[PDB]
């Protein structure tokens, strides 16, 4: 089990005021830390973070928060179930922010909710340090889904606070789970309003300058004022980001399906859009060295227990990680140990290891 600890500076906060957390399992004798982002969605104005607030209060709210919580798939400590990192200390981090892990501001007489997703994993970083991340040889931040982008948007800020802080040795990198989406037109158009089924660059403009989001500099320095969303698009961001990035990526996620008001005989021009789907998301990672994308339709991997099945190539997500590392020693492509693993072919659930 990993156990939750509540912020000590209880500045930094959830959305209604109470302290984020982090939930942790130490392993002494490791020097790998993994920190994870949790996902699940986003919130962009007042009417709909209040329903998320009635209904989805644990990721707004660390109130009802348990004691612990069981680490699974990339969390699990039974090489079992994670052949990747199962020795390493192990870090949840819950999503109680609701702004895709990239909020800097607080509860205040004009401000019914705290938007401190990218202070909170600053903050996380902080206190761990005198827990042992101080000794690290690596620190892996991962999340899936809106954690996944997180990872995006926040992994050049932890290296730059780390260096800052005075530990130039741990090496910081990425893992983007179910976090890279595309900007692209809906199958049909849905008017938005709702979560969901909302078209997200729409949503993110808005919850941008709802939460005071932030985005890493030199895709700010891009893109510019007003047309800081378009970082929360993995294709955008990657390419600026200098800490090391694997990239994992259903090629027809679900919620790129949702947001695109895709909902699954399919006829010809649902066919061509769901196959010109697939091809634009494989297009967006052709050139990025560290990925697993299969062909499957289906929602975030890395901590679910069975996340070890899934094969592109025959290589699995954990060996693949594991040639991850491989590759980043002081150090050319490895002898049966691929680090990029991207379907080519065009349809869901054409690999036979997606899941069931
Ligand atoms: C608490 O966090 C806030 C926001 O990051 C920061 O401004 C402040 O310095 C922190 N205080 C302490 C005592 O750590």
């Amino acid at each position: 089990d990993l156990r939750l600890h509540l912020l000590l500076n209880t500045s930094v906060t959830c959305n209604d005021g109470s302290p984020a957390g982090y939930y942790l399992k130490e392993s002494r004798g490791s020097r790998r830390w993994l920190l994870f982002l949790e996902g699940g969605w986003y919130c962009f104005n007042r009417e709909n973070c209040d329903s998320r607030y009635d209904t989805m209060r644990r990721l707004m709210s660390s109130r009802d928060w348990p004691r612990t919580r069981t680490g699974t798939g990339i969390l699990s400590s039974q090489p079992e179930e994670n052949p990747y990192w199962w020795n390493a200390n192990m870090v949840f981090i819950p999503y109680c922010s609701s702004d895709v892990w990239s909020g800097a501001s607080s509860k205040s007489e004009k401000n019914e909710y705290a938007f401190m997703g990218a202070l909170i994993i600053q903050e996380v970083v902080r206190e761990l340090l005198g827990r042992g991340l101080s000794g690290a040889k690596v620190l892996l931040l991962a999340g899936s889904s809106a954690g996944g982008t997180g990872v995006l948007l926040n992994v050049d800020r932890v290296a730059e606070q780390l260096e800052k802080l005075g530990y130039p040795a741990i090496q910081v990198r990425g893992l983007a789970d179910s976090g890279w989406f595309l900007d692209n037109k809906q199958y049909r158009h849905t008017d938005c309003v709702d979560t969901i089924t909302c078209a997200p660059t729409e949503a993110i403009r808005r919850g941008i300058r709802y939460w005071n989001g932030v985005v890493p500099e030199r895709c700010r320095r891009q893109f510019q004022e007003g047309e800081e969303w378009n970082c929360f698009f993995g294709y955008k961001v990657y390419p600026t980001l200098r800490s090391p990035v694997f990239v994992v990526q259903w090629l027809f996620d679900e919620a790129q399906l949702t947001v695109d008001n895709v909902h699954l005989p399919v006829q010809e021009g649902l066919r061509l859009y769901i196959q010109n789907l697939g091809r634009e998301l494989r297009h967006t990672l052709k050139d990025v060295p560290a990925s697993f994308a299969p062909a499957c339709l289906s929602h975030e991997i890395i901590i679910r227990s069975h996340w070890t099945d899934v094969q592109v190539k025959g290589t699995s997500l954990p060996r693949a990680l594991h040639c991850w590392d491989r590759s980043l020693h002081d150090s050319t492509p490895l002898k049966g140990c691929p680090v990029h693993l991207v379907d080519s072919c065009p349809w869901p659930h054409c690999n036979p290891s997606c899941p069931t």
